[PDB]
């Protein structure tokens, strides 16, 4: 249940989630307190989970950025690791995948060295092999489609 | 140069990227109008690099996500296959990697069905054989870290 007008909203937010209420309203064909609501809806539904600023990770100090794939070491309790990876800052993104790995990290430090430490950390706290994939060059990223 | 008081307002952004001009330099402790010039500033210098609202896949008929790795069948040709899918709309992200593949890319589709043929016409395109991953659950993601 999301409508052409929702629609609209949502492919000019995620490309511009600063967009204001009167810049939105003019767009929509609609009055800023119609679009203030139906955003709301949006985001209450949980259609718009947030607004974040697209930061650029090397300016500020990650310089290598990884996949990090991670299989527990010992399959039988219920699986922890998301719950325990939860709160080192430096994984980013931690999905569950079909095939042979169990998650996949996305994960980004200052450099070769601070990556073992992390590698450590993270086979530590999770009890897990992990399987590394260095990323040399993001080429384009989050580029969210609304269809 | 990235003046820590720069670094409380791209860790403010990044959590909320519609925290306003005014909301920020409260906990910022800087006049509207200093706050308003770093953030041009700091867009400038592609510190920032744009806002996104962040909208759930599922919310807009994306019940399948991948990651899909390739690498291109022809070495002697010139090697741009970035570029050449940076028109297909459903892959979200593209990396080039130091793995088993050349690139990785994260896909969106609406289903088995539809990842089958995007996947005939990622092979068409960029001349790649692909290897693909499938996630069944996002735990989190985008969780940006300022050291
Ligand atoms: N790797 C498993 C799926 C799985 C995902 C997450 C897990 O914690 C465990 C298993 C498979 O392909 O069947």
């Amino acid at each position: 249940a999301l409508d052409d007008i929702d629609r609209i909203l949502v492919r000019e937010l995620a490309a511009d989630g600063r967009a204001t209420l009167s810049e939105l309203a003019t767009r929509a064909g609609l009055s800023v307190s119609a679009v203030q609501s139906r955003v709301r809806r949006l985001e209450s539904r949980g259609v718009v989970q947030g607004y974040s600023a697209r930061i650029n990770p090397e300016a500020v100090g990650h310089l290598l950025s990884a996949f990090v794939a991670i299989t527990p070491l010992d399959p039988s309790q219920p699986d922890d690791a998301p719950a325990r990876l939860e709160h080192i800052e430096e994984v980013e993104s931690c999905y569950s995948v079909a095939g042979e790995e169990s998650y996949v990290l996305l994960v980004r430090v200052a450099s070769a060295r601070a990556l073992e430490d992390l590698l450590q950390r993270i086979r530590t706290t999770a009890n897990v092999r992990t399987r590394s994939t260095i990323i040399l060059n993001t080429f384009y990223s989050d580029r969210q489609h609304i269809p």
